[PDB]
């Protein structure tokens, strides 16, 4: 039974429920991401920025099932292209807009990774993706406005790989926190 969350925390311990078992209902975590009413004031603690690349906010390690935690994207910030390690990855966008680009797995032959469908993020969407989807890049084209975002990934992973978009040639990148539960770890 999904119920709407009332707040983060509340959001939390549904995800803890829907991930208490071995499989994932991506539909229902999906519908219960976007159905939190983003409130700033509930993850104002975990909205810590830099000035120049986006940063990634540890909010709760679940229950060793999934990593939630936050991206701040300041303007003009944006990701590699990049995979999500046989993960489960849902991004629910809290403040702003982001751009998502998808992209195909590339073939061996060095060759330009031509996107293959672009979407804007809107404030309270949540989107998914997987490996079998794709891969993808995501950015904050705005000008003007900061973009936040929450991440669920299941299962945790701290590793993934960066696609040069020139070749599909790729290299592994170890991810690193900015902070965790509001403690800034440089
Ligand atoms: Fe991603």
């Amino acid at each position: 039974e999904l119920l709407k969350p009332r707040t983060l925390a509340d959001l939390i311990r549904i995800l803890h429920e829907l991930f208490a078992g071995d499989e994932v209902n991506v539909e229902e975590v999906q519908a219960v991401l976007e159905a939190y009413e983003s409130n700033p004031a509930e993850w104002a603690l975990y909205a810590k920025f830099d000035q120049y690349r986006y940063t990634r906010n540890l909010v709760d390690q679940g229950n060793g099932k999934f990593n939630l935690m936050i991206l701040c994207w300041g303007e003009g910030h944006g990701s590699s292209i990049h995979d999500h390690t046989d993960s489960h990855c849902f991004l629910k966008l809290l403040q702003g807009n982001l751009k998502e680009t998808l992209f195909d797995w590339p073939d061996k032959k060095s060759n330009e990774m031509i996107k293959k469908s672009e979407r804007t993020l809107r404030e309270n969407q949540c989107a998914y993706i997987n490996d079998s989807i794709g891969l993808h890049r995501v950015e904050n084209v705005s000008h003007t406005e900061p973009a936040v975002s929450l991440h669920l990934y299941s299962p945790p992973f701290d590793t993934c790989h960066a696609f040069d978009q020139r070749t599909g040639h790729k290299n592994k990148v170890t991810m690193t926190f900015h902070s965790k539960f509001g403690i800034r770890t440089p």
